């Protein structure tokens, strides 16, 4: 199993999945290690190579800080990198089904992680199941995160910004020029990602350079119009200069502020990263997407409003309890260890945490809009979750989906409301952010791993749906007489709920709450 690519040959490795085989080329490099003079620079093309390259194991993950909040706790450590962190991390994986497919649809996954963390080698991103079951070719790439992947000094090629996004782009370009060799159809590529990954995907729809690199897109819990997805021109410069200060790289010639930075240590940049913000939040993205004038040509909010984006179908969705996950990372009275029943004062302090630069009035509004009980104990605990959830993910996701449909294309919106039976976090956190990913990747199809049977039916169904969406642009599950998935139109706004129970078509998800977040809040 050796395939010849435009830059050299690569030796894969066979795997055994559900009484069959799947070929896997883990760790194929796709760009020039972004080291030394190349740190902070757009990914440079790769130098062709000779002698069969061995992609039989995940490569290094990119440099990034790590979640040390719950050591030994699986709930969080399952997201932490599982390969050496290195600046040399521009590698991608390919999972082609076995035997070799003739002209297979490609699914390219772009992991989330707040643009600060993440890696394609996570267990929940193992694309061998999707490969095995739908005979699709899955692709993962590691893209630089943190300041090393999103440091910005607008107009300056030494550190322009969106390097992470260009890494992704370079990887898609790679699938364009090489997927054919693996038996893939470069004319049927579907980008799918979660959180900052979904926000990345949504930006590839706006980026003129990614236009021809993919067909369709799937956005799981995230869109560029999310409060956290894009860093302003100001926030970027202040933060880039502050990172300079912390490392003592303050120069008056930007270009030098950068060279002083290329000499610092990969770790010293990761260490000071966390402080470029005065009072960040559990959802602060110190260094992320910016309007560089290259990948992004104008504030993405405008491009969207005026329909300047790749015209194609999109599958967008969110989990029922997007917010909870973050409440235990700084919200007073919260713990993954108790029922975190907080009082009103605690909710009030909670808001101070997430809406830090928000006015006193603005916080009263959130409170007022979210404290209209129907007088019950877990009222404020749940109110805080939805506030964070609705505000950072759910509403933005709905606004993006909506505006995007307004331009003709078919959009499908889902609402994942199934809590994993294996969920390591407490019950009160419900259907947590990021926890639909395993169902999407068919992990529950594997009957060992202690997942209920019903969860298997669901993962199988979602996997079918996702595949059908990639292949045919319609997320249906046409055989086992299931509920049809209607198109999301700007007026009826129907979404399909994904549950183990009875799937249903409903309308205008979080109508009342999102009107507050999408129309009013932007005003305080
Ligand atoms: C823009 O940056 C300034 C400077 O940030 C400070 O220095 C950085 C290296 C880093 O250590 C930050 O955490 C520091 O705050 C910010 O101004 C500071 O603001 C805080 C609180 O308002 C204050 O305690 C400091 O004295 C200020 N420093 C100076 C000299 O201005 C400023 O708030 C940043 N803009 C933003 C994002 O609001
Ligand atoms: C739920 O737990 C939180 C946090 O407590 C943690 O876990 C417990 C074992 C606790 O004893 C501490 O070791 C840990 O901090 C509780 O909130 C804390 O409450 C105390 C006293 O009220 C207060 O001094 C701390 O500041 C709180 N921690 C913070 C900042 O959130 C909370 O009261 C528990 N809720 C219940 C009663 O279920
Ligand atoms: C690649 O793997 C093959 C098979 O295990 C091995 O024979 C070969 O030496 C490897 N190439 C190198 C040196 O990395
Ligand atoms: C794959 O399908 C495309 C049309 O989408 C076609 O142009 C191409 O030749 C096919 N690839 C194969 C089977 O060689
Ligand atoms: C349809 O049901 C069969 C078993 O009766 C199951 O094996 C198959 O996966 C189901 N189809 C899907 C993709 O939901
Ligand atoms: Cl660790
Ligand atoms: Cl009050
Ligand atoms: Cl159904
Ligand atoms: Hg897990
Ligand atoms: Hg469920
Ligand atoms: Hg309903
Ligand atoms: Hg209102």
């Amino acid at each position: 199993i050796i395939i010849a690519t435009k830059n050299g040959k690569v030796r894969g490795m066979q795997l055994t999945v559900f009484g069959g085989t799947v070929t896997a080329f883990l760790g194929i490099p796709y760009a020039q290690p972004p080291l030394g003079r190349l740190r902070f620079k757009k990914p440079q093309s790769l130098t062709k190579w000779s002698d069969i390259w061995n992609a039989t194991k995940y490569a290094n993950s990119c440099c990034q800080n790590i979640d040390q909040s719950f050591p030994g706790f699986h709930g969080s450590e399952m997201w932490n990198p599982n390969t050496d962190l290195s600046e040399d991390c521009l590698y991608l994986n390919v999972w082609i089904p076995a035997p070799k497919p003739k002209n297979a649809t490609v699914l390219i996954w772009i992991y989330g992680g707040g643009f600060q963390t993440g890696t394609s080698s996570l267990h929940v991103y193992d694309g061998k199941f999707l490969a095995r079951v739908e005979r699709v070719i899955v692709v993962s790439m590691n893209y630089r995160v943190g300041a090393l992947g999103f440091l910005a000094l607008p107009g300056n090629p030494e550190a322009p910004g969106n390097m992470g996004l260009f890494d992704q782009q370079l990887a898609l370009q790679w699938v364009q020029k090489n997927i054919a060799a693996f038996g893939g159809n470069p004319k049927s590529v579907t980008l799918f990602g979660e959180s900052a990954g979904a926000a990345s995907v949504s930006l590839h729809l706006l980026s003129p350079g990614s236009h021809s690199l993919f067909t369709r897109a799937i956005l799981q819990s995230g869109s560029f119009n999310a409060p956290w997805a894009v860093t302003s021109l100001y926030e970027a410069r202040n933060r880039t200069l502050n990172l300079a200060k912390l490392t003592g790289c303050s120069r008056e010639n930007e270009t030098e502020i950068i060279k002083c930075l290329r000499n610092k240590d990969p770790q010293e940049i990761l260490l000071n990263e966390a402080f470029v913000v005065p009072y960040g939040t559990p959802l602060s993205v110190n260094f992320g997407p910016t309007v560089d004038g290259d990948f992004l040509t104008d504030m993405p909010d405008i491009l969207l409003e005026l329909g300047q984006f790749k015209k194609t179908q999109i599958l967008v969705g969110v989990n029922k309890d997007e917010g909870t996950a973050f409440l235990v990372y700084g919200a007073p009275g919260f713990s993954k260890d108790n029922n975190s029943i907080i009082t009103r004062k605690e909710f009030q302090e909670g808001l101070k945490i997430f809406f830090p630069g928000v006015s006193e009035f603005g916080k009263e509004s959130i409170l007022f809009h979210y404290t209209d009980w129907v007088q019950r104990p877990e009222n404020y605990r749940e109110a805080l979750g939805d506030v964070v959830g609705d505000y950072n993910f759910i509403c933005p996701a709905l606004e993006f989906t909506k505006k995007f449909s307004e331009w003709g294309n078919n959009a499908f919106f889902y609402y994942f409301e199934h809590r994993s039976s294996k969920l390591p976090w407490p019950e009160w956190m419900g259907v947590m952010h990021g926890y639909e990913i395993e169902f999407v990747f068919g992990l529950p199809l594997e009957r060992r791993d202690q997942y209920t049977k019903a969860e298997e039916i669901l993962s199988r169904s979602i996997v079918k749906r996702w595949a059908n969406f990639a292949k045919y642009g319609n997320p249906q599950e046409t055989q086992n007489a299931s509920t049809s998935w209607p198109v999301f139109k700007s007026t009826e706004q129907k979404y399909l709920t994904l549950n183990t129970e009875s799937t249903r078509i409903m309308t205008k998800l979080r109508a009342q709450q999102c009107r507050f977040w999408t129309s009013f809040f932007p005003k305080v």
